[PDB]
């Protein structure tokens, strides 16, 4: 209402945002702003008509030659002298509000120019590890603004100012230095910790870690303005007693996009871990498992086998004092026919939860697929599917691990796993060839997919000469894969068969990038090289001490290797399946739920975990001011990215790896696939704009199994996340594509189009130009 406004005086239609600050900062004890007055909105109100008038916005801007020579009346404008030289008469004033035009309110705030002796930034979170418990300062001579001018750097955890950078500040308006004045620090041991006790303070007023500009003028740090952190990662909401610790799981799962909340639900009532969700994503509670010496010892191993990442991140965490608490003081194998068994098991029990799903509606099928979740575990960690998988697995090691040792061939396991029987991922990948051999003797077809953009376009082919065979190849395709897509352990994420447009890219790639039968060749290949490799190793062994014995126990573990290591990428496949089930009938009630105008749009149900949103079809009401937050929420989660290791500290950890005898200025990462290729480095982050052709090296952040169809042209793979024997690496092997994963900031550090070696082997990059 009024024209003009002090600061303990002070509404963002008012005043503003920092219009703001500086009012709920003078309020808080022991502070006290700089004094000063605010002109507010209501100073603001021809100007009305040239702005309905919105190249045309280039000399509309005369609107700015306005502000400057409108003039507004001197009541307010000496209302204002009413109630020191000043930084934001009215020269100024009035030229800023121009401000909204080159691009509607806005707030000038004027407060105190004192002399500062020196000035600076405080950070209540430490901004290297976002520890909630290291504070930080930036602090210069005089006033220095942020981050440019020479400025000591303090990091007081607690009443401890551990580490010191003192700047050779130099350059303290008059603009020159005294030498001996220089090197010495900007705040005295008292006052840096006296205002990082004041620091530690101001966030429990405002609440959450701040961002604090402050100024020291005569013996005494008052702040100039106080913006809240906002590009911290959360922490998981887990109160359990103390200090814990959490596993990424986005790392473990070759996934690190963020998920929206009904994902999220849906992920956590499927696993028997403790797991919990921050920022979008997902983190495992490992914290009693390290609580004891005998569980501990066994984790951290288990875990360093996946990638050593973690494990180097664990044992900084463990060496970490005051954090965690001191310590006090062989697998069955399935015959040959459970994996045949253990496919059509899981087959049909996905056919009868069809038949029985669509006759659910309502609360009728929240209560079904709580009962239904319960078939998922089972078919899930069946006792049996498990041992199917670790078969696979410990096959694998007992070879890589006997051969080096017997032989000095490293990961020969690799060569071995080429072109496995029975792994759902990797023909789908291969197969999705086939389908690009039916299209590619149809010009019609082809001019059609090479152009389009129409969603429908499976509908527009019968008109095409080729269009009824190229549709039926792809609904068969479909209706084995369509299930799949990036990011499909989130239930919300649009699948394949929602949007087959996004298939287009990778099939007339293959269309230009192979011939007839890429999929028999490729795979014939992989099954010579695979045999070819063992026989090689079984004659090489018999010529060792009781090589014989050597070769009788390796024909076995090889045997048992090609079994069992391609039904490693089946229970995905199963659980995935169902989860497409899941989102089909919960888009069927989202949208009764917008028939009865309880819902806006039905998809806004993915912003609600299952418990909430099953409570709304029960009781009909919704809070969307929760949904709106939530939907705030998930669009900050898209811009973080989740660390290795987080800590109830909200410290992000990522692992390092241990450079020994790796060339000088090589890319280190983890070796999951054997070989050594050089090739056109592609940084891809969206699948449907991979333009991959042959001698490519797909440079990417993750490739969970829907992203196999991009492998079978490229000559080598890089990925941020992942680990030994997760998605991706482990189709890398069967389609003997060398390959390192766990490549920190590979996506930024390699540009697209470079010339890079990798070495799937040793597990490092190198930029050749
Ligand atoms: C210490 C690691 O902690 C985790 C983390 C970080 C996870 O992300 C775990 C995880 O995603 C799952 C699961 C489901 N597994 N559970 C937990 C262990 N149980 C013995 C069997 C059922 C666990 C995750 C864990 C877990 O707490 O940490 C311990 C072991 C995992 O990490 C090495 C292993 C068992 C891993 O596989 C490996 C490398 O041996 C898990 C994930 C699993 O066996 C792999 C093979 C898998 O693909 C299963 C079939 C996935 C099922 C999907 C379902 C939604 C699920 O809950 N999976
Ligand atoms: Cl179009």
């Amino acid at each position: 209402k009024p024209y003009v406004l002090k600061f303990q005086e002070i509404s963002e239609a008012l005043v503003g945002g920092k219009g703001m600050n500086l009012g709920a900062c003078s309020n808080i004890e022991g502070v006290h702003v700089p004094a000063g007055f605010c002109l507010t909105t209501e100073a603001y109100k021809e100007f009305t008509q040239l702005l309905q008038r919105l190249a045309i916005r280039e000399i509309s801007e005369t609107i700015r030659t306005l502000i400057q020579h409108t003039q507004i009346p001197s009541e307010i404008a000496s209302y204002m002298d009413a109630t020191m030289p000043f930084a934001v008469l009215l020269q100024h004033i009035s030229m800023c509000w121009a401000s909204l035009f080159t691009e509607v309110q806005l707030a000038v705030v004027i407060q105190q120019m004192i002399s500062p002796e020196a000035s600076g930034i405080l950070f209540t979170a430490d901004p290297i590890t976002s520890n909630r418990k290291s504070l930080s300062i930036d602090a210069s001579f005089g006033l220095g603004e942020s981050g440019l001018v020479s400025a000591d750097s303090y990091t007081v955890r607690e009443n401890t100012i551990t580490n010191k950078i003192i700047a050779t500040k130099k350059l303290a308006e008059t603009r020159i230095l005294e030498k001996s004045q220089q090197t010495k620090q900007t705040l005295t041991d008292q006052q840096i910790i006296q205002l990082a006790k004041l620091g530690r303070k101001i966030e429990a007023y405002f609440g959450k870690p701040q961002d604090i500009e402050w100024c020291l003028a005569e013996g005494a740090f008052y702040i100039v303005q106080s913006r809240p952190i906002t590009t911290l990662y959360p922490i998981p909401e887990v109160n359990e007693p103390g200090n814990r610790v959490y596993i990424s799981v986005a790392h473990q799962q070759m996934m690190t996009d963020a998920m929206k909340p009904l994902g999220l639900s849906f992920y956590l009532m499927t696993t028997p871990a403790t797991m919990y969700t921050a920022g979008g994503r997902l983190f495992v509670d490992i914290t009693q498992s390290l609580s004891a010496k005998v569980s501990r010892d066994m984790m951290v191993n288990s875990l360093g086998q996946s990638d050593p990442l973690i494990k180097d991140a664990l044992l900084t965490v463990i060496n970490k004092k005051g954090f965690l608490p001191p310590l006090p003081t062989v697998r069955s194998i399935p015959d040959s026919s459970s994996v045949f068994e253990l496919v059509r098991n899981s087959e049909n029990s996905i056919k009868h939860l069809k038949q029985s799903i669509e006759t659910k509606s309502g609360s009728d099928l929240f209560d079904f697929i709580v009962e239904d979740l319960e078939e998922l575990k089972r078919v899930l960690f069946n006792p049996t599917s498990i041992d199917a998988i670790m078969a696979g697995m410990d096959a694998s090691a007992w070879l890589n691990e006997h051969i080096y040792q017997w032989l000095g061939e490293k990961n020969v396991a690799d060569k071995l796993s080429e072109s496995a029987p029975n792994n759902i991922t990797s023909q789908m990948g291969l197969e999705l060839l086939d389908v690009a051999d039916v299209i590619r003797p149809y010009p019609a077809v082809r001019a059609y997919l090479e152009q389009t953009k129409n969603p429908d376009f499976m509908n527009e082919l019968a008109t095409l000469e080729g269009g009824a065979e190229t549709k039926k190849a792809l609904e068969d395709y479909l209706q084995k894969y369509g299930m799949r897509c990036a990011g499909e352990i989130d239930l919300t994420k649009t699948r394949w068969i929602e949007n087959p447009l996004t298939l287009i890219p990778l099939i007339l790639s293959n269309i230009k990038n192979f011939d007839s039968s890429a999929s028999m060749h490729k795979f014939a290949q992989g099954e010579k090289e695979a045999f070819h490799k063992e026989q090689e190793i079984l004659r090489r062994l018999q010529e060792l001490p009781d090589g014989e014995q050597k070769a009788m126990e390796t024909k076995e573990k090889i045997d048992i290797l090609r079994h069992f290591i391609g039904y490693r990428e089946y229970p995905k496949y199963g659980m995935i399946n169902r989860y497409f089930i899941y989102k089909l009938a919960l888009l069927r009630a989202g949208e009764q739920l917008v028939k009865d105008g309880i819902l806006q749009e039905h998809e806004d149900i993915y912003f609600l975990y299952f418990e909430e949103l099953r409570e709304v079809v029960r009781t009909g009401q919704v809070d969307y001011e929760l949904i709106n937050a939530r939907k705030r929420d998930f669009a900050t989660f898209e811009k973080l990215t989740p660390p290795r290791i987080l800590t109830s500290d909200g410290e992000m950890i990522n692992g390092e790896y241990k450079r020994e005898n790796l060339p000088k200025d090589a890319i280190l990462g983890l070796p999951v696939s054997s070989g050594t290729v050089e090739g056109r480095a592609r940084v891809i982050l969206e699948m449907e704009k991979a333009d991959l052709e042959d001698g490519d090296i797909l440079v990417t952040a993750y490739t969970d199994p829907s992203w196999t169809p991009a492998f079978v042209s490229i000559k080598g793979l890089v990925t941020e996340v992942g680990g030994l024997m997760t998605h991706g690496a482990v189709i890398a092997r069967e389609y003997g594509l060398p390959a390192v994963v766990g490549v920190e900031n590979a996506t930024t550090i390699i540009k697209d189009g470079q010339q890079i070696r990798i070495n799937g082997t040793e597990g490092y990059i190198e930029i050749l130009d």
